[PDB]
């Protein structure tokens, strides 16, 4: 129904202004666009299932998101591909992870102030309707 496509415009609208706020954060310009494979030819032989901002938005604006669950399961990715790729003890590794944990806990503190929980329930629901 025209109803429904309103509900997941809303949650368009509410991913896309979250998703900004992480990228505008100077902490996290690390994830805001896809590895260049010139500096790390190997990324991408290591992990599958790249992710970063950029491809957030896009996906957002693509439809793919009907749940903020599926959402969050990509900011998740975009933390355990941090974790994987690197994963020393030197200082580089460990701040590229500090800054991954960071990204995640801050989406999902916006999350918890400020998204609805029936409107998640809604948004579940149709999707599970399809
Ligand atoms: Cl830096």
């Amino acid at each position: 129904s025209m109803q429904e496509e309103d509900t997941f415009r809303e949650l368009r609208i509410f991913l896309r202004n979250v998703t900004h706020r992480l990228a505008i954060d100077k902490r996290f310009r690390v994830f805001t666009k896809p590895v260049d494979p010139d500096e790390v030819p190997d990324y991408v032989t290591v992990i599958k299932q790249p992710m970063d901002l950029s491809s957030v938005i896009s996906k957002i604006d693509l439809h793919k998101y009907l749940t903020v669950k599926d959402y969050l399961r990509d900011i998740d990715l975009i933390c355990s591909n941090a974790l994987e790729y690197n994963p020393d003890r030197d200082p580089g590794d460990r701040l590229i992870r500090h800054r991954a944990c960071a990204l995640r806990d801050t989406a999902y503190a916006i999350i918890k102030e400020e998204l609805d929980e029936d409107f998640e329930q809604l948004c579940e629901e149709i999707q599970e309707s399809r």
